[PDB]
């Protein structure tokens, strides 16, 4: 008994490594799909994005229309987002690496940055703001930062006019 | 005929045209790329399922015979949880005498048409409680209620919920013999 509890414990521990392994197959091809298909998508994106360009006060008009990135613009917030043209979220090609978004905005009162970048690493980089004569104030979550993140990466990225389109 | 003409063509002309229609054409093509966005979405979802029915389906024995040697050692789920930072937290020192009892933890995920999981806990008999299994489900969740001895009554608490059983499904049912050990 002492010795068989012995014996079981073995067998659990050969049992687990095979449990083991067949949980990061899975995981690995699992991957793999999200890999091709991020691919694959890529040339429908940017053409989304030229055609997002098309419609002022998109990306404005998405956030606002979303109950939690709402929750998250203040006042001169939502009025610099008046200058947002253009949103990217770029998975990296291996995917488990992480992600960026892009926030593009025309010139501002606000800040000298053409282009304001989250990345989140696999870890968190963002851009440092430029900020303009005393205006230094959504963008101190730019400075938890991945539920934002997960937010656009994951609700409003893959078909933003659900938002746009619906109040 | 002259005067229906009149009002026919004050109509047409005066009663934009370039920002308006702009925008209307826009989303209008952008929905078309949509849907082959979401056609591609499809084709991953359908492909990550059946990954995951593959491989469901080779774990499957090797959980069922996990559990039936874990039976065989006494203690292995006390250790196990005393052994896990949040869990252990949650376990007073009755808790773990009770516990000792508990010979047996199954989580059951029934994703396939959303109903959630399922805690299974099994106690041999004991000081404490009368029940042989106490589970736990969560969809928002429903409990076995407890039929405790006489002034027995007592982590138990979880049965009177998402962190928890996020914890034991996610974290220590894939492997709890990385807790029982390190
Ligand atoms: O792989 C299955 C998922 O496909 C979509 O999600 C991926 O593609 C999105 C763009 O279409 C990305 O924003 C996202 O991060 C990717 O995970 C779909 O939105 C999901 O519901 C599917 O499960
Ligand atoms: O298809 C049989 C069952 O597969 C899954 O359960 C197995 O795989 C899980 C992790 O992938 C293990 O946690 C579980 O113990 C295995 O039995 C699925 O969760 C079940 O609903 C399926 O019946």
């Amino acid at each position: 008994s002492e010795k068989e509890q012995q014996e079981a414990i073995e067998h659990i521990d050969e049992v687990q490594n095979e449990i083991d392994r067949l949980n990061e197959q899975a995981s690995e091809e699992i991957l793999k799909v999200e890999q091709k298909y991020n691919k694959l998508r890529q040339p429908f994106f940017q053409k989304r994005s030229e055609l997002i360009a098309k419609i002022p006060n998109f990306w404005v008009t998405t956030f606002v229309n979303h109950p939690q990135v709402s929750a998250l613009l203040g006042e001169e917030d939502e009025e610099a987002m008046h200058y947002l043209t253009r949103v990217e979220v770029t998975e990296f090609e291996d995917i488990k690496s992480g992600y960026r978004i892009d926030f593009y905005f025309d010139e501002n009162p606000y800040f000298e940055n053409k282009v304001l970048s989250k990345e989140f690493h696999m870890s968190s980089k963002s851009t440092e703001i430029k900020w303009k004569s005393g205006k230094d104030m959504f963008f101190t979550w730019f400075t938890g930062a991945d539920e934002l993140g997960e937010v656009i990466k994951d609700d409003i990225w893959p078909n933003p006019l659900q938002y746009y389109l619906v109040p």
